[PDB]
């Protein structure tokens, strides 16, 4: 999940969370 917004990890693309724009490393 994205620690910043809670989006499912499947929503990360291009090095960012596609919901909140968090950088990749915020995924946990
Ligand atoms: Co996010």
């Amino acid at each position: 999940y994205c620690s910043d917004c809670g989006a499912d990890a499947s929503q990360v693309r291009g090095g960012y969370c596609t919901n909140c724009g968090a950088s990749a490393d915020r995924i946990r």
